[PDB]
């Protein structure tokens, strides 16, 4: 088969989201998704991807991924990579539909049928999660302090205040809850290390993006004092960035976002390489439903997948965007049934959302 | 003063080019430029930069550069960075106009008044250049072979064929011409090293982008066998990428493109850091006239600027786009006179080009 | 314009201070300053700087800095460098006056309008500072013990005695005060590490110049045991010394003195390079008013400036030496208004001080 | 005994020279010397050294060296260190006179009675030297090219021209002459390595100060390609700088100047440490006669002294400055006879030179 059209879809109600639909002459349409800079990525899909892929065989997935690597903007989570990644997800969906297989099967099989999830006042929240069988939660109580000083400095009173949610969670549920800490890359090295040390009494599970992930060698000093492994990083793109991370000797939980890192194609290879380093992988969600779903496929396949992040009670607009969703039961998530992703865009989404679409085909490129 | 409008300009005749014009309430308009993915970068300028900078003081240059660093797409030459870089150039133009000073002065002064240039059959070309006082030339005769095998392999006969231009240049002008070799990041490590060794008899001046610049530690092995220093890399963005390059112990000629690396703001800091490593800087051109001009300002200021690349006889469409150009005399280039860049977009460019413009202001953001 | 005269000024009441005034044919006079060995540095200004700079264009700042680097005495805080640094400050003052811009603007803009300051019995002092909005203080209670043994040894009873101010401060104000520790490079490595470990219970903010800064690789062992980052070092000169510091992997707070390190010219480049390492900069004061002022300009520009040290109630002789001073309000310091530094030597200082002046011009060199 | 007066002496005919005379209550006067910035160093001797040493026992040499190390300006060849070094030489002269022993004896004995020397058109010069028994010569034919580009670049034709003296020497005397190459720290790293490689066919003996000695880690890359050992460096001061040099793994011939590095006190310790690394020492001369003499004492003592540089036919003004000189016979140099240095300032030097003197004593400090 051959790719005939590239379609992009946006909704005014959720301006960070972009869907990319890859149409074929066989009528198999693949669905992909990415997040942030949706207008910019959309322009890129039509300016750059379309002229390179219309007429091409979508089943040559590794080749198409190679063919879209830019002279500029590679090894990053920039707009070009986000567009390439959404496109790659759509190819995996096509491949699944063409073979009548779920994506997890095409990756190498369902190594597990479900995987533990985690979700993002604190003590009450922890209690509610536990009773629903969720035993990990991620919080980011240092972000407000970071904004005050652009991450250069944290006063001891502000540090003490930011530690209070940890105290409250531990008082409420003790050791029954893993507590992940998100820092959103907002700190410079010295206050990051100061905060890391201060977190010691709370038995934190991971410290995610404690500093900006731009010169990774800085992580060695952080790892020297941190009481929890570094979780890094949804902000990094391509297996080459993850080689660089592994080469630091400081890598911990290997985080990635399939829509920001080069697609399922790069993500699957990052995962198997992390396993070579005896490390786990934890694919990022809480963005769109397609990324959650495709990430869940990856997490069911990769033997070293540790947890699959998800949205609490994702009763949300997710169910209005797509035809089916991954299901969570007793703190475990699994894929919707069926070939490819196991989901399509919801019929007439124009009834619920303010939809805009753009198309490229042989005549427009 | 305050920024009032962001204007982007494209021309159908030169689809890789984008101009960004920053208007102020004082009527001082700054001009910036970048290259590649012009539609994508344009969308980004209006989607992301405009809402963050309308109403802001353009003279807080370092602060505005910081404020535009993305959560994603940083430390790269991707679309976001290219837009940020064009914007930064425009701020330096405003600052120069506001102070009645050329950009080179605002960077720390004219350390030189002009700088040697270089240009990109071979033997005849070399002869012509020399007689015009140009004593360096850059060629890329391995690109055809790279395309054949996606850079995995080069046959010895194809290697021998690609060496012929070097033979012809040396036979023609001997040692009077520096020969730079461009590889456009098209080779994997092993054939890159094979080619490097084979170039030994020709006394090459630098080997530019011999491999992809995505995991820089690979450069240490290349430097171990290369008879010429590594020139790296117009494809890298932000001072953090250049820290990573310097940390390899393999850095040579430090190359950057001001419109791809974070603007004059990042470039000036990359240059002074390269000097700390006893290395030179060589800003990239042959793209648009504004980048050539702003790069020349940087090259006149930075004590470690080695050469400033330029277009042979840039009698080209350059003179139709802008009001003045850098001048080359006896193989040396200098800036056009005046405050800021010393150039503006040519009046009624709509007469020569097919122009499209887009604007953001307080009402549109 | 051209430099016409170099003037040095000393006052008998403050024998460590030296002012350097750079006169021009346009009548714009730049003011610079340095500290320690004022007679020696004065001799150097006239012996070495004057014959090299009379007749030169003062706006070529980077070039003049390069032209004054010595064959001997470079990469240091010695007399030649101190003279060069005072001269460099005066050039920045001229450049500001010529452009009607504050120095902070010429560095790249006011990234902030004010910056937190810090000052140098203990418990009462801490209380007074806090109520004036000052939340950091620096003390050096180990210096007496160091003098006793030339830094080779500290007895446990003497160590316990030197810890008492920390106890008293913490008992008084708890965690509300950052406590910086100054060691004045007075200790050898082993007792420095012993002291560092002993300081752990007091949550110190930084450990400044814990050992002599002459073979920087020794800092790696110190950093391995220190509960606070190393602050280093006002005693180091030129960006090359700071490269060496960064290369140790032990760098923390990057300290410099603009009048000891190569001027604003070297300092600005040191700052941007420290930022590449995710580290902050903290310019040294408590010397003369011009250094305090020029340092404040640097601290308002550099995005990674952490704090700007100042003199408590600098009601001192500072106000008799110069026409205006940086102002402190609620623990934050900012520059005096106006172009360049925003200050000149006070008119007829001969009324308050015992002034000596020496001049060089075209006829004397 | 106790130091009673410090006397400095300059002569208008040789403005780079400074003598320091240390008078004692026993009437034993020690003579020291340094070179460059004579007025500046003189001011320092009286401003800083005098108040610290008048009344002190001159025989506590190691202690006095320690007591003069500055808070600033240490680990350098700056003015303070040059003054300290001249003072230290004078102390060794006093110690020799007090004990009726030559300095070489007080260092640990005459390990040799004489040592090979070297001197600084080329082919004729080489011939003349050989016939006088001198079998090493040092030249600096790249300095002119360095000045043209501030050491950033050398054209291949200029490189070829600078190689001609090597060709001429080798054609004249073949392998009978060691050829040392001096670079005076004038080159950046890349052209330094280019030049080093080009020197391969000429069997050079050492490559002295090929780059600036400010961040020594750069030397590792130079040593990787150089066909001759690095000679480094008369520009470095104190044993701590030489530790840093040795730690690079690139050290070769260890060069020092006793009047620039901390005196005979630092120099003797640098020498024994170089021997621990299996490396030789080569003390710098061609400055003043006292430095030549004291260096010769060091070279007769240190088992790893390789050669002692000297002035060709030093029939020069040397014999008018001092009472006796080291003697060269058949290419070997030895000390003048007698205690201490074996020389004093020539009686009534005021008859031959335009002499200026300054004194400090108990009443002036
Ligand atoms: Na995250
Ligand atoms: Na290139
Ligand atoms: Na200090
Ligand atoms: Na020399």
């Amino acid at each position: 088969m051959k790719i005939t059209k590239l379609e992009t879809v946006r909704v005014a109600e959720r301006t960070n989201l972009l869907w990319v639909l890859v149409h074929t002459d066989e009528g198999i349409t693949g669905l992909g998704e990415t997040f942030f800079g949706a207008e910019t990525v959309e322009t890129y899909v039509h300016e750059y991807i379309a002229p390179r892929v219309i007429g091409r065989d979508p089943l040559q997935i590794d080749l198409l991924a190679q063919d879209l690597v830019g002279y500029l903007g590679f090894r990053s989570s920039g707009a070009e990579v986000r567009g390439n990644s959404a496109f790659d997800i759509a190819l995996w969906d096509i491949f699944g539909k063409a073979t009548n297989q779920p994506i997890a099967q095409l990756l190498g099989g369902f190594s597990r049928r479900e995987i533990r999830t985690y979700n993002t006042r604190a003590d009450e929240l922890a209690h509610s999660l536990l009773e629903d069988g969720i035993t990990a939660m991620k919080i980011w109580p240092f972000d407000a302090a970071a904004e005050k000083t652009r991450g250069q400095y944290i006063s001891m009173p502000d540090l003490k205040s930011a530690l209070e949610p940890f105290e409250k969670i531990r008082k409420a549920v003790g050791d029954k809850m893993d507590i992940m800490v998100e820092f959103h890359s907002m700190w410079q090295l010295l206050p990051a290390m100061q905060i890391a040390k201060a977190l010691t009494p709370y038995q934190t599970f991971w410290h995610e993006d404690p500093i900006k992930m731009d010169s990774l060698s800085s992580l060695t000093r952080y790892a020297a004092v941190s009481p929890a492994p570094i979780s890094a990083s949804e902000t990094l793109g391509s297996r080459w960035a993850f080689r660089d991370l592994l080469e630091t000797g400081a890598a911990g939980v290997v985080m990635l976002d399939i829509s920001w890192c080069g697609g399922l194609s790069e993500a699957r290879k990052i995962a198997s390489m992390a396993e070579a380093w005896h490390l786990p992988v934890a694919p990022h969600n809480c963005t769109g439903p397609v990324v959650l779903c495709a990430s869940t496929h990856l997490s069911l396949n990769a033997p070293n997948a540790l947890v699959q992040e998800s949205v609490r009670a994702f009763k949300t607009w997710y169910r209005d965007l797509v035809t089916a969703l991954p299901e969570v039961k007793n703190g475990m998530i699994t894929v919707p049934p069926g070939a490819g992703l196991g989901m399509e865009l919801h019929p007439d989404i124009e009834k619920t959302f303010t939809v805009s679409r753009r198309f490229s085909d042989a005549a427009s490129i």
